[PDB]
């Protein structure tokens, strides 16, 4: 939860719904590979997290995490997550 590029500590926050359309929009500019709907199908959030490291570099599975935070009404995690990225700023 606390590894200084996981994702997984936001992923957690997905209610239910949210977190399968989020997987939904992983499968569809985003112009990469998305991870096959295999993986997906049955992916909890642990799996999820791991599969966006496996496909996309750190740099990339955040942006896409992100930008999928903004797609599924979940704009408190997209503002949480960039915070903590503009902290170490400081």
């Amino acid at each position: 939860f606390f590894s200084d590029f996981g994702l997984l500590w936001y992923l957690k926050e997905l209610r239910k719904e949210e977190f399968w359309k989020f997987k939904e929009l992983l499968k569809q500019k985003f112009e990469l590979k998305p991870i096959p709907w295999a993986e997906l199908k049955k992916a909890s959030k642990e799996d999820v997290a791991k599969l966006l490291d496996k496909h996309y570099p750190g740099k990339q599975a955040w942006e896409v995490t992100l930008n999928l935070f903004l797609q599924i009404n979940r704009k408190d995690l997209w503002t949480k997550a960039q915070e903590e990225m503009r902290n170490k700023l400081l």
